[PDB]
C-alpha cells in the first residue's frame, strides 16, 4: 500500500522464489512469506507491522555475514538489495554454488554450481567454481556414468531444466534449482560461451562438437554472470572431460577405498589424511581434486613423477616458503570480481614477497619440468611495489574504516588527512571518500595481470601438491612406478598406505602379479588373515601411481586402467525398495555389463545374502563370465573353497591364499601371500577374539565336527 | 554379599566396579554425581571396598564393610586395559561393551588384581565385564539407532526416517522434544499411559489447536536469551505474543476432560501480569536492536515520557541522548521484573512443546490409521495387521501388514524366505512397533500389546574398519558378543544372519550355537532372519524357537512376493531369479542355473 512497500514488492516480481534482504536503514529486512521463511532459518524473531499485517524480520547490517552463512549451508539463495542512489536494486545474488566470500566458503573444500540437461541422445554437464575460475564440460551417455559424476563432483547447487526426464539421481541433491527450458537453447548458449571466452569459434577448447554440453555450460555462464551481476573475467576457458582422459570409479568404489571420506563418514584414516600434508589449502583443494581424477596421460603422469624426484631434496626448505604464499586463488577471485577487502591485498603483497625466494631456491635444482613451474610463477615487481606503497602494514578489515592506504601513495590524501589530525569534519568526510577512490584505482592497476597472476596461483599450488608427496615419500619411503603398454599389474613388497601408518604392529608387505596370461587370482584365507587389505592395497596403489604420485612398494609395473570396480560390503535401503542382495546383486550386474579388458575389478565375497548353493553356483558364473568372456584383470576373495578349483577348469586364473598359524586354540596371522589355496577359515577362533562367550564357541566347535563328519 | 568393589575419582568423573565371588560377575560403572555415586555406593553395600590412595572424597566412603586402599599404578588404565584383555583371551573389549568406559575400566583392573590375590579359584569363572544400567530410557546402541533409522538414515539423510513420518509439529521446540523422546524412549508405565491418554482426547481438536500453537512459535531460545539477558527487544515481543494466545489455547483445553490435558493446562499458565508489563513497556513493532532506541512504549515511565518531548518538538541534543540512557535503564529494569517468574515460565515452555508434540502424534494418527498399544507385565509382543511406519510412506504399491506374536513360551522365531520377501521390512517393524508404543504414540497397527523391553538390539550390517584393525566378520562378531553378553530376559534381539562372513559349516555352527544360547539360557525375545534352512530344524529340538516363512510364487523366469507372514521354513531362496531383477547377464543367469542343477544332482 505504502510507497516503500510498493518498491519492495516491484523487486520481489523481479525475484519471485529467493528470500530478499532488503535494506532499510542500517537492517537488513525481509517482508511477507520470505519473514517467515527467514525467521525458521535464521532464528530471528518475525514482527508483524500494519501497512493487512506485513510480517517483517530484520538482521543487522554489521551482523549479514554470519546470518547469509546460515542461509547458505541450508541452500537457500539470498538475493541483497542496497539503496545505490530512494533508488535501490539487487547489487549480488548469494547462492550456495557461487559464493567467493572467506566466511560462506569452507578454506580446504571447492563449492561447484553445476548444470544437468537431458537431450533424447544422452546427458550434458557442465561444472563451473566462482573463485578458482575452473569450468569443465562433459558429455554422459549412462544414468550409471550421470550418477557418478554427480557424487565425485558433489554439486553445491545444481541447475537442472524443468523437463529433465530421470528426476531420480537429481532429487536428493544439495541447492537443487529448476531453471526454464528456454536457457538451455544451443545457439545461444554458443552464442554467450562464446562472447566470454572472447573466441570466434571453440574448436580451440576443442569442445565445438560436443551440442549437449555446450547446451548445459550456457545455462552455467548465464547464470553466473546473473547471480553476481558483474563480467566474470576469472572464466576464461571451457576444457572438455573425457571418459578417456581419466581413470572410471563408480560412486561406491570412491567411498570403499576411502580415498577422501571413511565409510563411517568422518575425513580421519582415508588415503587422503595420509597423503594430504600441503602447507597451502590450494594444495590441499588440489590434491583432494587430483585423487577423485586420476589421468590416463602417460606424458602428464612422467611430468609429475620427475617433479617430485628432483624437488625430495629440497622438500625441507620450500615447505615454509610455500606456506606463507596462502590461498593465492580465492584472493585473486575477489580480485577479478572486484569484491576484495583490504585484508585480501596484504595477503597478495605476502605472497608476491616469497616469489624471490621459490624462484631462487627451484633455479638451483635442473630439470624440464621444475623449471617450466618456476616459469610460470613469475615474479610479480611491478604489482608488489604497488602493493608495498598503497597499503598499510597491517590493514583493517573493512575499506569504510579507513587506515587501508599508506602515507606517500597519493600526497593530496595524505594532505587532507594531516589537517583533519592537525573544518576537521569536511577534512575527515573528504579523506574517507579519496582513501576509497584510491582503493578502487588499485583494483584496476592490479586487473590487468589477472590472466598471469591466475597461471601463477596454479603453479604455486601444483608445487605445493609435488613438495607435499615429495615429502611424504621421502618420510613414508615410497618409490616411482614404471609404465607398460599392454594390460597388466606387478608390484613388489607393496604395502596399504593408510593401514600401514594407522598400524602400531610392523606391516608385512606382500606381492602382486596380474598379467593378460594371469587374469584373475582367487584369494581364499583364514578370516582376519589380510584379503580385503591386499585386495584394497592393489587398488589404492594403482590411484596412487595413476595421480603421478610416488607408490607404496619397493617396485611397481603398472599397464593402463580404464576404470576400478570395488564390490565391498552389503548394504540395505528399505525405503527405495532396494533389498541387500538387490543392492549387491546391481553393483554385480554394473561390473559384468560396463566391464573391458584394461578395466581392474576387485570383488570381495561376492555370492553372500543367499542361500550356499545359489551364492556359489552364481559366483562360479560371474567368474567365468570376467576371466573368460570380459578377460578383465580381476581380485576376487572367497570363503567357498569350491570356487578354489576354477584354476584347474579354466587358463588364466590362479589361487593365492594368505595363512595362518592355530596355536593352543588360538590364532596367529603370518598376513604372507603365498601361491596356493587355504581350506580353513578358522572362523571360530576370530569369534573367540571378537569376544563371543566361550560356552557358545564350544557348542559350536562341536556342531562343526558333527557337520563335517555327515559329509 | 560376596561382593568385592573399587572405587575411582577424576577431573572427568567417578568410576566403579563390582565382582561377585559366588557368580563371577564383573560389572563397571562410571555415575558422574558425587550423590549417585553415594547411592551407588549404599545400592552396592559390598563386602569389601579398594579406593585411590588420593581419592578426593573419603565421605562417599568414610564408613564401609572391610574398606581397604591400594596404589595408583594399580589403578592406571593401560595397564588395566591389558589385563583385563588378557584374562578374557579377547584383542578388545568392545564386544563386552565395555571399551569407551575409561574410568570405569581403571577401577575393574584394580579390582581384577586384587581378586586374583585374595583368591585364584574365583579367576577361571570371570568371562566377561558388562555396564550397570537400569536406566528409565529403554537402551538402545549407536548401530540400532541407525540402523533402525529413528532420526538419521543409513546415508546420513534427515529423509525416509521414524522422525520424518511423525514430525510434522507446528512449533520448532516441539520438532527438538519429539527427536528427544524418539531417542530416549520411557519404559515407566505411568507416564505413557498419560501421553496416550492426551493423543485420544485432543484427536478430535487438533485442528483448532495446531494453528494457535503455531502463533506461540519457538519460546525455548526466546527464554534462554532472557536468561543471559541477552534478549532483542523483538524477542520480548514474541514472548507477548505467546502471552496473548496462551488465554485462547486453555479455552479450548478446558472443554476437554482429561486429567493429563488439565494438568498440562495448568502448567501452561496465563502470565497475565507478565503480559501487562511487556504490553504497557513495548511498542507493537519494536526496533532489532535496543541500542537505536524507541524501544520503551509511552506511559511506562513519566519522567521518559517528557524527555522524549523535549527532545522532539544542540541542547535539544543533549535532552535526546538523556533519554535515550533512561530507556535503556528502564530496559534493563524490565528484564528483573520478568526473571524472578523464569523459571515458571520455562516450565511453561516445556507444556506447550508437549502439547505441540502430543497434538502433531495425534494428527499423524488419524491421518496414517495408527492405534493405541496396551502394555502388559510378563515380557511379550503381540501385533496384529502390523505395518513398517516408514515403508508404507514412501511404497507406492500397498503395504502387506503382517501378525507377529511373541511370548515366554514362543520366544524365538526363525524368519525364513525368498530374497526380496520382507524378511527384514518384518523385524524392523516390530522394532519401529515396540519404540513408537514406549515413546507414548499410537503404534502403526490394529492392535499391540507390548510388554516390558530393557534395550533393543540389532544386529544387520556388515562392514570393516581395517584401520581399526577389525575385518567384517570381527565387526559382525563383536555385534553378535554384544547381544549374547548384555541380553536380559525383557530384551528384545533382532538379528539379521549370522555367518555371514565365513565358511557356510563355521557359520551354521555359530549360528545354530547363537539361537540355542538367546533362546535357552539368555530368554530373550528374538527374531532371527536366515538363508541357511538347515536352521529351521532347530525348532523341534529346542523348546521357545518356531518358524515363520514369507511365501513367494514363482512362474517361468519373473517371480512375485507375496509377503505374507505364515507358520513353515520355506527351504526355497529364488537367488538367482532376484539376480535376474536386478540385472545380472542374462547369459550369467543362464550358467548359474546349470552350475546349480549339478550341485543339488550330486
Ligand atoms: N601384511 C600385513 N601386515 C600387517 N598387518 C596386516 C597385513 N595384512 C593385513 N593386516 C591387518 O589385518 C587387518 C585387516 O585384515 P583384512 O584383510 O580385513 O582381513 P579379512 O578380510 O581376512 O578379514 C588390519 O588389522 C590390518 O592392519
Ligand atoms: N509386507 C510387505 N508388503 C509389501 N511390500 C513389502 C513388504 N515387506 C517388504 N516389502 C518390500 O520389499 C522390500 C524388501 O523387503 P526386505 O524385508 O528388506 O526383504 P529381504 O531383507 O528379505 O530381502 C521392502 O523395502 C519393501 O519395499
Ligand atoms: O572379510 V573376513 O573377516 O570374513 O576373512
Ligand atoms: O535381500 V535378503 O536380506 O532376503 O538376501
Ligand atoms: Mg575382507
Ligand atoms: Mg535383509
Amino acid at each position: 500500500h505504502t510507497p516503500m512497500m510498493q518498491q519492495y514488492l516491484r523487486l520481489k516480481a523481479q525475484h519471485p522464489e529467493i528470500l530478499l534482504f532488503y535494506r532499510m536503514g542500517d537492517f537488513y529486512e525481509l517482508f511477507y512469506d520470505d519473514a517467515k521463511r527467514a525467521s525458521q532459518l535464521l532464528d530471528i524473531s518475525l514482527t508483524k507491522r500494519g501497512a493487512e499485517p506485513i510480517p517483517m524480520a530484520g538482521i543487522p547490517y554489521h551482523a549479514v555475514e554470519n546470518y547469509l552463512a546460515k542461509l547458505v549451508n541450508q541452500g537457500e539463495s539470498v538475493a541483497i538489495c542496497e539503496q545505490i542512489g530512494v533508488e535501490r536494486k539487487v547489487v549480488r545474488i548469494v547462492t550456495p554454488g557461487t559464493i567467493s566470500d572467506e566466511a560462506l566458503l569452507q578454506e580446504r573444500q571447492d563449492n561447484l554450481l553445476a548444470a544437468i540437461w537431458q537431450d533424447s541422445k544422452g546427458f550434458g554437464y557442465a561444472t563451473l567454481d566462482i573463485s578458482s575460475g575452473r569450468f569443465r564440460l562433459s558429455e554422459p551417455a549412462d544414468r550409471e556414468t550421470m550418477a557418478a559424476e554427480l557424487q565425485r563432483t558433489n554439486p553445491a547447487e545444481l541447475l537442472y531444466a524443468e523437463d529433465f526426464a530421470e528426476m531420480s539421481l537429481i532429487e536428493g541433491r544439495r541447492g537443487l534449482r529448476r531453471r526454464p527450458l528456454w536457457e538451455f537453447e544451443i545457439d545461444t548458449a554458443r552464442q554467450q560461451l562464446n562472447l566470454q571466452f572472447g573466441t570466434r569459434d571453440l574448436v580451440g577448447f576443442g569442445v565445438e562438437n560436443a551440442p549437449r554440453g555446450l547446451c548445459a555450460a550456457g545455462c552455467l555462464l548465464q547464470y553466473a554472470k546473473d547471480t553476481q551481476r558483474t563480467t566474470l573475467p576469472h572464466i576464461r576457458s571451457i576444457t572438455m572431460e573425457r571418459e578417456q582422459d581419466s581413470i572410471i570409479m563408480d560412486a561406491a568404489t570412491r567411498r570403499n577405498l576411502e580415498i577422501t571420506q571413511n565409510l563411517a563418514g568422518g575425513a580421519e584414516n582415508t588415503l587422503a589424511s595420509v597423503l594430504d600434508c600441503t602447507v597451502t589449502p590450494m594444495g590441499s583443494r588440489m590434491l583432494k581434486r587430483w585423487l577423485h581424477m586420476p589421468v590416463r596421460d602417460t606424458r602428464v603422469l612422467l611430468e609429475r613423477q620427475q617433479t617430485i624426484g628432483a624437488l625430495q631434496d629440497f622438500t625441507a626448505g620450500l615447505q615454509p616458503v610455500l606456506r606463507q604464499v596462502g590461498d593465492l586463488e580465492r584472493i585473486l577471485a575477489r580480485l577479478a570480481l572486484r569484491t576484495a577487502r583490504p585484508r585480501d591485498l596484504a595477503r597478495m603483497r605476502h605472497a608476491f614477497q616469497q616469489l624471490p625466494e621459490l624462484r631462487a631456491q627451484l633455479e638451483t635444482v635442473d630439470s624440464a619440468p621444475v623449471q617450466a613451474l618456476r616459469e610460470k610463477m613469475g615474479e610479480f615487481a611491478e604489482l608488489r611495489d604497488l602493493l608495498e606503497r598503497a597499503i598499510i602494514d597491517t590493514p583493517p578489515v573493512l575499506v569504510r574504516d579507513g587506515g587501508v592506504i599508506a602515507s606517500g601513495y597519493n600526497e593530496e590524501l595524505d594532505e587532507w588527512r594531516a589537517l583533519a589530525d592537525g573544518k576537521v569534519l569536511t577534512s575527515k568526510g573528504k579523506a574517507l571518500a579519496l582513501e576509497k577512490q584510491l582503493y578502487e584505482e588499485l583494483f584496476d592497476l592490479l586487473l590487468p595481470h589477472l590472466e598471469a597472476l591466475q597461471q601463477s596461483a596454479s603453479a604455486l599450488a601444483e608445487l605445493d601438491v609435488l613438495v607435499n608427496l615429495a615429502e611424504r615419500a621421502y618420510t613414508l619411503n615410497y618409490t616411482c612406478p614404471t609404465f607398460i603398454d599392454k594390460p597388466g599389474i606387478r608390484i613388489t613388497e607393496g604395502r596399504h598406505p593408510v593401514v600401514e601408518q594407522v598400524l602400531n604392529e610392523p606391516f608385512i608387505a606382500n606381492p602382486l602379479n596380474l598379467s593378460p596370461q594371469r587374469r584373475m587370482l582367487i584369494i581364499t584365507g583364514p578370516n582376519m588373515g589380510g584379503k580385503s587389505t591386499y585386495m584394497r592395497q592393489t587398488a589404492l596403489i594403482a590411484l596412487m601411481a595413476y595421480i603421478g604420485s610416488y607408490v607404496p612398494a619397493q617396485k611397481v609395473e603398472i599397464g593402463p586402467i580404464d576404470r576400478i570396480f570395488t564390490r565391498v560390503g552389503a548394504a540395505d535401503d528399505l525405503a527405495s525398495g532396494r533389498s541387500t542382495f538387490m543392492v549387491e546383486m546391481t553393483e554385480t550386474a554394473n561390473i559384468l555389463h560396463n566391464a573391458t579388458e584394461y578395466s581392474l575389478v576387485l570383488m570381495d565375497e561376492i555370492g553372500r545374502g543367499t542361500s550356499t548353493y545359489d551364492g556359489l553356483s552364481l559366483a562360479w558364473a560371474c567368474a567365468e563370465n570376467l576371466a573368460n568372456k570380459i578377460k578383465a584383470l580381476t581380485l576376487f576373495a572367497t570363503h567357498y573353497f569350491e570356487l578354489t578349483q576354477l584354476p584347474e577348469k579354466m587358463e588364466g586364473v590362479a589361487n593365492v591364499h594368505l595363512d595362518a598359524l592355530e596355536h593352543g586354540d588360538t590364532i596367529a596371522f603370518m598376513h604372507s601371500v603365498q601361491d596356493g589355496a587355504a581350506s580353513k577359515s578358522y572362523g571360530l577362533a576370530v569369534a573367540a577374539l571378537a569376544g563371543v562367550p566361550k560356552e557358545v564357541i564350544k557348542r559350536a566347535r562341536q556342531k562343526l565336527r558333527e557337520l563335517e563328519s555327515i559329509s
